[PDB]
């Protein structure tokens, strides 16, 4: 029987993958060719969104001039799209994970398997957790991983990039990557599960330090060096944070320094602290007036990072870190990025 | 006795360690305020350069725009400037360093120490050679390198940088760190001098790739794959090739993750190549007319491994460094430079 996908999100990620998988799913008997996808239901151009997914066959807000494939239904009521799947893929902004999940936690089948492509970490009552926890805690399933250097506008148009599963068992990483690889779309599996995802959270911290510098017109030298201290704190937040042993290797996969890398010179999180930098607006009023909808996670992230080293005492070794968490909520002064890096 | 310091040396990135070393020179006890420099004699504007740089103070040829400290003293003659020399650091296009030393072997105090800023291998007899070697054999002196994300036009404008000082002798990099360190220069020394050095060879193959890449119109994604792809080629062929045991850790500091980035972004390489891909002009061409005498080592290097890899029968191993060879010298079509990123 074909395997029922799922896709629990629509956004730009949400939206590109849904291209992908649509078209996929259409050349292999082993899923089935309709792919049910939940929309939050958004009023647009005096249409509901899923109706203009279904009848136009585009994401207008969230993935503009993009044709999605038809085998794509947009539905806006997320039990009838959980109801029966075999495939979970959650593509949602983290902060709705939580709603979401207790919302449909115990209306999926039980032997459904899932695969989070979630950038973020959850910060709770329990303290900081991987968000991929939370989805197994709330829905009782198997959950694999999807992260790496992957700007949606970019894979919607095609172009050739690289991205990394990782599951702790390896069979259901290896059904995600014949559901979601492509010629242009290549895939590694791996199991350290873990480390691939922080990687996919904390990328998103440097790309707020490395859009500051493009703020202060610094050039490729400068930023080069950010990214590089920046996965070097990378790493060692993982060492701690992470539960057993930590590879190096994990982080020259493509959730690692491939991601850093699209992420500050090509990303959103970059974007926005480079017109932070310049105008002396807030990040949130800027996310609101830049993005259309679209949702930043790099500025939380360092206020999470930052909170659970300050309570372990590790705040003076990770000066990168803190930084772009001072600058953005305690009012350092943006010129003091290439302050923390020259000390 | 303060040390008389000496370059070898005077292009793009001469000029600007120069500037450098001029000033850190003036406000160091340790180290002489007059400092040598060798250039290679050219008619400008109707004038030798030499004339230029002693009487305006700026390479307008290959550092136009930034004035170098009265104290660097533009010398015609390659045994003047070498003689009575304490410190050495060569930093000159690989292909004329054979002539160099030929011409200035045993003229040179045997006390004296030198450091190598050279990216590029040299052909050898029994496989790869580095030119440290080449350097040390003929001139008979300790060789420290310098290798980092360094584009010279951005350190001459005094934006912040990092860069690695290879040293089998510690205390020899110590010394060339305090001469050529500065707030927006930082430093640091390791002792595995040959993987530095590696690095700073393998990443403009890299480089010449990304750009091809670029020329095909094809993204942030598609170059952060490269890049990563280049990494791991780079570590593969240093453990193969490499004297001792090769660190991750080394390909973590500035000479390796960070300089490829900077390179693969606003490199010389990169722009050449990117319009090798477009114009259909060859590579010597593209040279000439672009670069306005300043030198390539991307494609020369590319053919050395080449002829490395294919008499040891490793060319399946490394399909991105055999690609960028192909292309550059036996007319392969520049368009397959992504099909090898998808095997
Ligand atoms: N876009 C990219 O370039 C990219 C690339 C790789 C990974 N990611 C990650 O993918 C994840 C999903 O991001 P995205 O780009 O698909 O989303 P997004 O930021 O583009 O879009 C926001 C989405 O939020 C949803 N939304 C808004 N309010 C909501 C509410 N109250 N309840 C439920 N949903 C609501 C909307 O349906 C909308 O589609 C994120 O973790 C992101 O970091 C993004
Ligand atoms: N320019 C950069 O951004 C940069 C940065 C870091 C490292 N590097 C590396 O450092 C080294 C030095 O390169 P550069 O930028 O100073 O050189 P360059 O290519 O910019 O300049 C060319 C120089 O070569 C010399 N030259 C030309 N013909 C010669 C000949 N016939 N005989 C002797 N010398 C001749 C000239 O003196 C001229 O100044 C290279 O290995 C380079 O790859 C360059
Ligand atoms: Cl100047």
């Amino acid at each position: 029987a074909p395997l029922k996908v799922c896709i629990v999100g629509s956004g730009n990620w949400g939206s590109a993958v849904a291209k992908i998988i649509g078209n996929n799913v259409k050349k292999l008997q082993k899923f089935a060719s309709t792919v049910k996808m939940w929309v939050f239901e958004e009023t647009v151009n005096g249409r509901k969104l899923t109706d203009i997914i279904n009848n136009d066959h585009e994401n207008v807000k969230y993935l503009p001039g993009h044709k999605l494939p038809e085998n794509v239904v947009a539905m806006s009521n997320l039990s009838e799209a959980v109801q029966d799947a075999d495939l979970l893929v959650f593509v949602i902004p983290h902060q709705f994970i939580h709603r979401i999940c207790d919302e449909i936690t115990g209306r999926v089948p039980k032997k459904a398997l899932g695969i989070t492509l979630i950038k973020g970490i959850d910060e709770g009552p329990e303290g900081l957790k991987l968000i991929s926890d939370i989805i197994r805690e709330k829905m009782g399933i198997d959950i694999s991983v999807l992260m790496g250097a992957n700007i949606a506008n970019e894979v919607a148009a095609e172009k050739f990039c690289e991205t990394t599963i990782g599951s702790k068992v390896m069979e259901n990483g290896l059904l995600f990557k014949e559901l979601l690889q492509t010629p242009n779309f290549r895939i590694t599996v791996v199991d350290d599960a873990d480390t691939v995802e922080l990687c996919g959270a904390l990328k998103n911290i440097v790309a707020v330090g490395a859009g500051f510098c493009d703020g202060l017109r610094c050039g490729d030298n400068t930023k080069a060096a950010v990214i590089r201290l920046g996965l070097m704190e990378m790493i060692a937040f993982a060492r701690i944070f992470c539960k057993g042993q930590v590879s190096t290797a994990t982080f020259l996969e493509s959730c690692g320094v491939a991601d850093l890398i699209t992420t500050c010179y090509g990303g959103r999180n970059r974007r926005v602290a480079e017109a932070f930098a310049r105008t002396g607006k807030t990040i949130e009023e800027l996310e609101k007036e830049m993005l259309n909808g679209q949702k930043l996670q790099g500025p939380q992230t360092s206020a999470e990072v930052y909170r659970i080293l300050k309570q372990k005492g590790l705040l003076d070794k990770f000066p990168l870190f803190t930084a772009v968490y001072q600058i953005c909520y305690e009012s350092r002064p943006v010129q003091e990025m290439l302050s923390c890096l020259q000390s």
